[PDB]
């Protein structure tokens, strides 16, 4: 979380290096302890026929959330992807954080960021629901419409182009907000009953289930590394079904 051994971070958008730092903010002084992703994954790059994809991974847990995970990206020199995951351990019942950023040359093209439900009713808790709701309606004028695996992400998702610096900073600050939010809710969650952490365990199982389904992010690491390894990526490392 301190990305400052990050060999990505220097050539990153602006907009994804903020991002970041707000995210590593927001965790540095958690209890931490590390998880480890599968090979103990950190660093690693790949190329087939076309550009490389690089990555690095930093993952951490606490004892509300099971994993949480920061993901940055490269696709040859001007493909940047900033992707983050607070997957909640079901016991506490929060929701999940999610953010995607992807950028290139041209700009930030698409920004997401959410608190996703993992209810049976699809509705976050009625703390998240008041907090989100005080922040007020943020306006963008590029707004993008989720595809239909996206149904899993709340009323609050957002999913935009940022259309000039004060969109890109805004939205920043949303992120921000919702990982105070979060982290607020997360020290006054109480473990759940059996029947609870179930319901929960099995929102979770489907947010993965769905978030698998994004053809532009299997699209990309096909592209660099093959069908079997992008397969064993995405299932294992990004979006991990529990069980
Ligand atoms: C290896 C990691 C990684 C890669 C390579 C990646 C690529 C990536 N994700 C994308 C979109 C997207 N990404 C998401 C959302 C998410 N994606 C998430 O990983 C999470 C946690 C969310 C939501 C919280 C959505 C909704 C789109 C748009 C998909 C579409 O347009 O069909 C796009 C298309 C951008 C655009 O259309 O402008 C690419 C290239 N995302 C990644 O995370
Ligand atoms: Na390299």
């Amino acid at each position: 979380l301190s990305l400052t051994n990050s060999s990505l971070m220097p050539t990153l958008n602006p907009m994804i290096q903020q991002l970041a730092l707000a995210i590593a903010a927001s965790w540095q002084s958690l209890p931490l302890k590390p998880y480890q992703l599968p090979e103990d994954l950190g660093y690693v790059e790949g190329r087939l026929e076309g550009e490389k994809l690089v990555i690095e991974n930093r993952c951490y847990q606490t004892p509300q959330f099971r994993k949480m995970h920061l993901e940055l990206a490269k696709v040859g020199k001007g493909l940047d992807i900033l992707h983050c995951v607070m997957f909640p351990e079901p016991l506490y019942g929060l929701p999940l954080f999610g953010c995607d950023i992807v950028a290139g040359p041209g700009g930030v093209s698409a920004a997401i960021a959410d608190l996703s439900p993992t209810q049976s009713d699809r509705q976050l808790p009625a703390a998240y629901q008041k907090s989100l709701a005080e922040l007020g309606q943020p306006e963008f004028e590029q707004q993008r419409e989720l595809p239909p695996w996206g149904e899993i992400f709340s009323e609050y998702c957002l999913f935009i182009r940022p259309s000039n610096v004060t969109e890109e900073e805004r939205f920043v600050q949303r992120v921000v907000d919702f990982l105070q939010i979060h982290c607020h809710q997360s020290i006054v969650a109480e473990p759940l009953s059996e029947a609870q952490t179930l319901e929960h365990r099995q929102g979770q199982i489907h947010y993965c289930q769905q978030q698998q389904k994004n053809d532009k992010t299997r699209r990309v690491l096909e592209k660099a590394f093959g069908e079997a390894w992008a397969e064993r990526y995405m299932s294992q490392v990004l979006f991990d079904v529990i069980q």
